């Protein structure tokens, strides 16, 4: 496995068409996993699936600049089972991140860091044995 935190750099950052797959499992009793694709100290896109707030399963999505937090937008849908095997993709289009997870989308996020080509880092971190990170396009 990779070591988590993980960081997967990005050359020349994002673009439309780009697409990004994490494989991982996750860990049994998780809290938590995050994706974070970060633009310097801001963080343009953070997915974050929560396992236990308020013993609700939920997915938290928001963006972090000049380290202040915005507007969350959640997903309730929550496809992520404790112990199991699981794939991540993001794909990059003109306006949103789309995400599926195990081939079912799952999610969109409306780019609010509109540059993408200064989106040039993936972190990966929480409660998961880590098995791949990588990105093609498509
Ligand atoms: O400040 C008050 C608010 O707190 C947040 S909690 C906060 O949410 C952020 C996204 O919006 C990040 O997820 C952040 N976060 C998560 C992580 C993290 C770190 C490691 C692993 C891993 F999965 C996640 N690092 N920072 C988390 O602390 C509540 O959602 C909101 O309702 C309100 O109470």
């Amino acid at each position: 496995p990779l070591i988590v935190p993980y960081n997967l750099p990005l050359p020349g950052g994002v673009v439309p068409r780009m697409l990004i797959t994490i494989l991982g499992t996750v860990k049994p009793n998780a809290n938590r996993i995050a994706l974070d694709f970060q633009r310097g100290n801001d963080v343009a896109f953070h997915f974050n699936p929560r396992f236990n707030e308020n013993n609700r399963r939920v997915i938290v999505c928001n963006t972090k600049l000049d380290n202040n937090w915005g507007r969350e937008e959640r997903q309730s849908v929550f496809p992520f089972e404790s112990g199991k095997p699981f794939k991540i993709q993001v794909l990059v289009e003109p306006d949103h991140f789309k995400v599926a997870v195990n081939d079912a989308h799952l999610l969109q996020y409306n780019h609010r860091v509109k540059k993408l080509n200064e989106i040039s880092k993936l972190g990966i971190s929480g409660d998961i044995d880590l098995t791949s990170a990588s990105y093609t396009m498509i």
